[PDB]
């Protein structure tokens, strides 16, 4: 039955914490899987300044770290253990998003707007992104 | 508690077919009450090159309540409406005076072009103040 | 050498005259060939609620082309055209079709609504193949 | 008179190369002054993951960095000394751009739509939200 796929920035508390209810209540319609997916950023523009010469921390590590803190986060769902997942990645978020909901394939994408201390954009530029692209239903979180 | 706003393009069944299953689940979750709206475009261009709209109303209105019919939703908790206008604007305003803690809509008209997302969904998940469920 | 697109609204003042400007300027840089596109709303919602085609394109037409007497062009250089659908079907279409180099769009009709951007202008500057100004 | 602003992200050759005969021919059109900007961007994730405990170079030494390869690439169009500035500044590309483009004020921003080597994205993120929230022209080059 039912796929849903809730990416999460373990960069952000409250893009977090909002989409909580929504995540319960689309998974106890039908008892669905929950995927959970963090996405590590490739920084394209600071390696252009010579950084990865210059010294980055190893990829190994910084996935183990992110899964970690994912791994808390997911905690936070009231998810029986058996229909929940944590992933994580490498790249652009909406690119591993919309290439993960494609490979599961998720049913539904669940997603917080944008970040809650900025206001000016009314839709972030991952949110933007999945919402246009993805082949599934996409729930936009506020 | 949740009100839910259900946006419908009476001259789509398809746009309308495929919310169904989604409409009800998200009703259901807390026995929402349910809007359903659907707007009558306005014509600026063709104003510009030079039947009554109290009857075209009249006609959306009973096009949408037949439409309201495909959905289990309890009859107490559904409200239709029919307004006159460009959709998201209406979709918009309606969302705001209701107010609306989701709006449910579909994605685009799919067909043989390139297009991912409608007008009038793109300019409502981006805009409402409220959750959107853009349904594929 | 070079095609520009020009989309015209000819229902609104504003849209065409802010572009003025920037296609004279653009046309010059390099003796341009313009076109002029205007295009005659669908209205499939209409058609679910149950003149001719051909008088309305050809006062849209004649509209157009006293909307291109605002313009300082070569009048060998220039070409006026209407079509019938959604506009940013057609002005995609057209712009793939001659093929342009360049559309030349305003950015949305202003006023006292939230919006930045046009659904014609949205999808024209992301669909678009060739560049494309975006004119405030 | 008029005021030019094009964007330049350093780590990508042909997001620049695109834009310099559009730049050239904007520019003549009335001898207008040409700001070039790049954007260090801001790196919440990483941040998240103890990375700034964890090290990255000092901003100040990244910025320097940063202009003089904007410096490079500004030689590269075909303009007079007197009529370009180069700007370096730190945050997301599109905050930083939407900025400077109402501080100067921008009478144009130009960019490119995305980068080359991606096709799926019609738009990228920052070309997106230019184009959106600029309050003056925009030219996206393709
Ligand atoms: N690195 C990430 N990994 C997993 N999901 C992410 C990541 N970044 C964003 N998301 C998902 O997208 C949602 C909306 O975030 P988005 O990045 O689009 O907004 P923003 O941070 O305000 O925008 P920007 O990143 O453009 O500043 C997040 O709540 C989350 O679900
Ligand atoms: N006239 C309308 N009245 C009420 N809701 C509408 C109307 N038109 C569209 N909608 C809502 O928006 C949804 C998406 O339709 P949209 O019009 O955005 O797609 P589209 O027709 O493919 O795009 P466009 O109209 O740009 O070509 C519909 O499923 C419906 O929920
Ligand atoms: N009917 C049309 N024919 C030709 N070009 C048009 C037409 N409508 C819009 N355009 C082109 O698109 C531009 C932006 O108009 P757009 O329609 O996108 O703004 P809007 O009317 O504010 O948005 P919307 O129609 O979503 O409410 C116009 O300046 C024009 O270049
Ligand atoms: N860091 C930057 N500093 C200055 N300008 C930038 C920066 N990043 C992007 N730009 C400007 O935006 C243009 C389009 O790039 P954009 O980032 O939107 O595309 P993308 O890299 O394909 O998208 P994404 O960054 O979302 O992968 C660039 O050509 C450039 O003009
Ligand atoms: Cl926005
Ligand atoms: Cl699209
Ligand atoms: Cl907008
Ligand atoms: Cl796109
Ligand atoms: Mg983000
Ligand atoms: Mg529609
Ligand atoms: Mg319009
Ligand atoms: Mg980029």
């Amino acid at each position: 039955n039912r796929t849903i796929l809730v990416p999460i920035d373990i960069s952000d508390s409250e893009l977090t914490q909002r989409v909580i209810s929504h995540v319960e209540a689309e998974a106890k319609i039908d008892d669905a899987k929950v995927h959970f997916l963090t996405v590590i950023p490739s920084l394209p523009y600071y390696a252009s300044l010579g950084l990865a010469s210059a010294e980055l921390p190893a990829m190994d590590d910084l996935k183990a770290e992110a899964k970690s803190q994912l791994e808390a986060i997911i905690k936070k769902f009231n998810l029986p253990a058996d229909r929940v997942q944590a992933h994580v990645a490498e790249g652009s978020p909406k690119d591993k998003i919309l290439e993960m909901a494609k490979k599961l394939p998720a049913d539904m994408v669940i997603i917080a707007s944008h970040r809650p201390d900025i206001t000016t954009y009314l839709l972030g530029s991952n949110a933007a992104a999945v919402v246009r692209h993805a082949e599934c239903s996409v729930l936009v979180v506020r």
